[PDB]
Order: structure tokens, then sequence, then C-alpha cells
């Protein structure tokens, strides 16, 4: 989902619940998601810290 | 371990122990890790001294 969502149009997705933002910023990491989009998603949390 | 690292994000690891920047510097000097991470272990180095 993120990764055609990300590749085809410039927005990263899930942004509607925290609990989804603190998975996929926590089980996610792997080769398979763009880091691009990776690092947008760690800086909300970072922010939140 | 450092290429792969490097290459999937761009951070460099084994930052955490100064022997193992020391060794990093020491070997691994020669084209067997990337050019790129290899030139941040000389800049720590040279701050050091």
């Amino acid at each position: 989902c993120i990764n055609t969502y990300w590749e085809r149009s410039g927005r990263l997705a899930f942004v509607n619940s925290f609990s989804m933002i603190k998975f996929i910023c926590r089980h996610l990491g792997n080769n398979a998601i763009s880091k691009e989009a990776y690092s947008m998603y760690r800086k909300i949390y970072g922010e939140l810290i």
C-alpha cells in the first residue's frame, strides 16, 4: 500500500491514526519500503518525542 | 555490514566504540568500504587529533 501510494503519487499514507504510525515506524524499516518515505515517517515520532 | 547500512540509509554504523573507529580508520581504508562513508570516519579521527 505505502510503496504504491508513494511511487505513483508524491504522498505518504496511513497518517490517519496514531497506532499505524507507531507501528510503521517500529516493525517496518526493511528495504521493502522506500527510505525517502520512511525518514518522513520517523520524523513525526521524533517530533512527538 | 557497513556497506549495507550506508547504502540502506544515509548513515554510518559502528559509531559507538572508539576501538571500532580506530579499526575502520586503520584497515578498511582500501576500496573495500564505500568511499563516502569512509570519509566520515577520516573526518572524525581528524577532528579528534
